[PDB]
């Protein structure tokens, strides 16, 4: 996500009924729900995957394969989730439990096994398909959208912009009456934003792949965009070099800016390129929809979730009569 940015973009956003929606391919980046804090995330997507279809649309899941990791905030903290994995887990097998032995093993390695499997399972119950993007699943996304392989991607992550996306639907899954649909031809036309200001200001504001710039909102990212005009990435260079001499030796913006902690690589043009030029695949190909198997998903949330078959059912048997109807 990024920071404030969504505030932004907000006037360009426009209610819709999840109703809007019926028959439409939309994309889901599955990734983002499992690199996350009974089962609780099973839960979750079992829900989640009712309400997709219970709206009859064609969901396409894309999963990341190899995401670049490139913030050193999550290189540090997705670096000490791992090597407490091991602390717990060497220590769990010269005491007995190897029932939390298993759990912890799946923590180790850099993407889940356990999750990832029973993820593709579920899907496949519901006739749902899924993808694996080469490396990052937003960029997948967008180029799917880009291609008009989808009417567009639901999504709260609002990186997908700085993909290229056109068509994103937020709010989806949260309880409130209308979620909120978002076209780029419309900020692009009411804010002038395009995709290498928007790259800019990710930089200020930090992003999935940048920490940003501390205390800096949509207030003074708005000014320093204001202040150094240029092309591509020329205005955080400008910014940067105003920032350096400016320490070396008076206007309010000024002053401001001035005392703001920029690191010495700054702006680093490869953030830049990791969202311009992301691997994707853009192939052409249709998707296939199956249909939700009512049997198996009455044991999966048996095995999981401790549902009994009316427990499950209540959810289900509604998502049945939508698919027959219309």
């Amino acid at each position: 996500g990024v920071q404030g940015l969504w505030k932004l973009l907000e006037c360009s956003g426009r209610q819709v009924s999840p109703e809007a929606l019926e028959g439409k391919i939309l994309a889901v980046d599955i990734s983002i729900w499992l690199n996350q804090a009974e089962n609780p995330h099973l839960l979750t997507l079992f829900h989640r995957l009712c309400k997709l279809l219970f709206f009859r649309i064609r969901p396409i899941f894309v999963f990341d394969g190899d995401a670049p990791l490139l913030k050193k905030k999550e290189l540090e903290k997705r670096r000490e989730a791992r090597e407490e994995a091991e602390e717990k887990w060497r220590e769990a097998l010269e005491k007995g439990e190897i029932e939390e032995a298993r759990k912890y093993a799946q923590r180790a390695t850099r993407v889940n096994g356990q999750m990832f499997l029973e993820s593709q399972e579920l899907l496949r119950l519901f006739g749902i398909p899924y993808i694996q993007a080469p490396m990052e699943a937003e960029a997948q996304c967008a180029i799917l959208d880009l291609t008009d392989q989808t009417s567009g991607t639901i999504t709260d992550d609002s990186d997908i912009w700085l993909f290229g996306a056109r068509h994103v639907y937020r709010n989806f899954f949260n309880k409130n009456k209308f979620v909120e649909y978002y076209q780029y031809v419309d900020f692009h036309n009411q804010l002038g934003l395009d995709r290498n200001k928007l790259i800019n200001l990710a930089y200020l504001l930090g992003s999935d792949y940048t920490e940003g710039i501390p205390t800096v909102g949509c207030v003074t990212a708005m000014e320093i965009l204001n202040e150094f005009p240029g092309h591509g990435l020329e205005p955080l260079l400008k910014f940067s070099e105003w920032w350096h001499e400016a320490q070396k030796n008076d206007t309010k913006v000024k002053k401001k800016l001035r005392t703001l902690q920029l690191t010495p690589g700054f702006p680093n043009p490869a953030v830049a390129e990791a969202y311009l030029k992301p691997v994707v695949d853009d192939s052409k190909g249709s998707f296939l929809w199956g249909k939700p198997d009512l049997d198996k998903i009455r044991e999966f949330c048996q095995r999981y979730f401790g549902w009994n078959r009316t427990k499950t059912d209540e959810s289900l048997f509604p998502v049945l009569k939508q698919l027959d109807a219309q």
